[PDB]
């Protein structure tokens, strides 16, 4: 399929990075359709390991164009920051980066609302880099917000700005008892960079359509995990915005029927950071084993990262949400050196019945009890193998089961960090 | 096309009402996926006009099931009011209708918030229909809101309610200088219909996914025109929800690739309600003709609807964004009697450039000039015609032209209100 959507099917940490970097070899265009500055794609450039939260990774490839779609919430600050790091490292971002005029802006007033809405009407918080995403989105929906195109008419931006800022300030000082935001610092901060932001501007939906007719290859890049979806995820413990494939159209302007292939990044075992339901969790020796061997104490880290057997009930739920076509199974080796492996295939509700479909968000998440299917493990290794043949018969049987239960084929088997440590059974773009 | 999507390809009032009740007949499932209680379906129950604003019209048919997807915003008082209204006439509503748990709830302070944002503008009130629709969306994306699900846990409900009501009452009485909405009342009002709502909740993702694999006919129905889209229409002259087809996967939980046919409800000419760009808008008697000939008067205020010729550039935009399959042409006979008839085949910009693509910015829509193509009219009547033969060659070439300019075939021609005055050149379910 020329139009490919790359995304994770669990709660994040599936490790979409290596795969996204690989596909971005054939992609003509790479696109962001949702989220903001919290993508954590890690890179090594000229002996320097940098992390990009906003600019697509494809910005490294010479003949590729990186586009930020209208679904993304934008921070001139965040942007200007990454622009600087890359340009300094010999990469000309301003000539290979394009953005939508419909992208909503995140300015300090927005950030402040997040902190106040957090520290005050809470008590403790850290975030990372999300920061203000939720607010910039609420402004968009109420229709007060400012988009990228407002910057073509510098004057109007100014008055437009002054209005939004007064409302938010009234909220800040009077409700939260926090610092009003100086309107001048912001006008000056945004004005300082308008002209740059406006020259990378383009009609995104028209370009995707020209691309669709010309045959170009396009990769839609998902930034967060499927079960974090504001709407269809495990509410209340859910992310700032829609994470499924249904936001490709909305977020980019490309019609629904042109999505050709949805690659669902799958990690061979489940993990979840922070709280929130996790029916398949391990509270014995296997969990720490998993966390240990898996090295789940970093890589776009967080607080408390648990572990568990794959949940083919929730992964079967991801299959629907995203209309998945194929899996890209990750980190299988971790399950090496074990005697047994299990995969959830049903849950028992706090009432005796066993359902096979993720139940409603409002039933009893911590009540739920998991019915596991048991399978002998493999004592051989796997980290670095590049072939089915030279893959243990036992491991191979874990796969087919992952297929039959989800009813979706595994098409790529990333075995190790390096590129060559990959097994491409079907290739998303050629499919 | 087993899964069919229906929507207005312009700015509203395209005349979807009859195509919907027509296809409803072959449909097993009927689905709402965006908006609120602002659909406006005028139908006749045993010789009595009655407007269902929230409950889908499929409810009338026996072999149908109506579903309120997670994307619709839900007000208990509307639905309660409509059920009693349908039940009092013998339509077993509770047994033919089902809701989703993710449905955001529209309660008193939501309506009370909108009420004020109008009082604060008055003469330049953006005018409103469904009241509260928007403040429910903001509340949902800022994650402070309440879904239909939360009613399941009655202790926690009142807890959340409490919080989100002081945030709002603070604004009502301290910024807007309006009355605070009484919490105890809202809890009491809501606890009354609680047993009733939860009785209708179901797993919409699973249910539709099962229909799809069974091969059942499913119809998705839009409530507002394409150009009002919160992301792709004339900002900020837009609505608070995505209106295009991309919002189907999102406001239902049914993956994108599973949309088969998308049918654009297209009016023979253009109309717009309230503020906003519209270069084909006419300011002559030719304009007013189309006003009177198609009864384009306001229903709840009496206001007039702006009119103008058919604009194929805007229409072409709607094809891009909806990956449009076919057109359902409406109100043609409104042109019956004209000496000449025009079609906007392009926009000429200030610098002198003619483009076949809509502008992005609010301001950009200011200098545009339609480049019209003028064709012969027709004096004979097209109202009620059933076959393509009894159509003047002139209506033939005009219908022909619209296709040449858009690439999308006209698959249905609705020639009036009876079920039978309809030319079905293709049949969306069968194509």
């Amino acid at each position: 399929g020329n139009n490919v959507v790359v995304l994770g099917t669990q709660w994040g940490d599936e490790g979409k990075g290596k795969i996204v970097d690989l596909l971005t070899e054939r992609a003509k265009y790479v696109v962001r359709y949702q989220g903001g500055h919290n993508a954590g794609h890690t890179l090594v450039i000229n002996g320097e390991k940098t992390v990009l939260h906003l600019i697509p990774s494809g910005i490294l490839r010479e003949n590729v164009t990186s586009i930020i779609g209208n679904g993304v919430v934008l921070s001139p600050a965040a942007l200007m920051k990454e622009m600087k790091e890359l340009e300094d490292r010999g990469i000309p971002v301003r000539e290979r980066l394009l953005l939508s005029e419909a992208c909503p802006l995140i300015l300090d007033y927005h950030v402040a609302l997040d902190n106040a809405r957090e520290k005050a009407r809470g008590a403790k918080a850290i975030g990372t880099t999300g920061r203000g995403i939720g607010p910039a989105y609420e402004d968009k929906v109420a229709r007060r917000g400012l988009r990228v195109g407002d910057l073509f008419d510098k004057e109007t931006f100014a008055e437009k700005l002054k209005e939004v800022m007064e409302y938010h300030n009234f909220q800040l000082v009077n409700y939260y008892k926090a610092e009003a935001v100086d309107y001048q610092k912001v006008l000056d901060d945004t004005m300082a960079v308008a002209d740059i932001l406006t020259s990378m501007v383009v009609d995104v939906s028209d370009l995707l359509d020209q691309a669709r007719q010309r045959g170009d290859f396009v990769m839609f890049e998902g930034a967060q995990g499927t079960l974090l979806d504001i709407d269809h995820g495990t509410y209340p413990y859910v992310t700032s915005s829609n994470t499924t494939a249904g936001g490709v159209a909305t977020g980019s302007g490309l019609g629904p029927r042109y999505v050709d292939y949805v690659l669902g990044i799958l990690k061979a075992y489940s993990t979840r950071v922070g709280a929130g339901p996790f029916p398949t969790e391990l509270f014995d020796e296997t969990g720490e084993f998993l966390c240990k061997q898996g090295n789940e104490f970093g890589a776009t880290t967080g607080r408390r990262r648990r572990t568990g057997w794959l949940d083919t009930v929730a992964v079967r739920r991801a299959v629907q949400l995203n209309s998945l076509s194929g899996f890209c199974l990750t980190k299988l080796d971790v399950l090496d050196g074990l005697k047994e492996v299990k995969l959830c295939v049903a849950y028992r509700m706090p009432d005796g019945r066993e359902v096979t479909t993720t139940p409603l968000a409002a039933d009893d998440w911590k009540g739920v009890e998991p019915i596991y299917e048991t399978m002998p493990g493999w004592s051989e290794s796997t980290f670095g193998v590049k072939d089915r043949s030279g893959l243990p018969q036992a491991a191979l049987n874990y796969i087919k089961r992952i297929e039959e239960l989800t009813g979706v084929p595994i098409d790529i088997i990333s075995t190790g960090p390096d590129r060559t440590e990959t097994m491409i059974l079907r290739d998303p773009f050629d499919a």
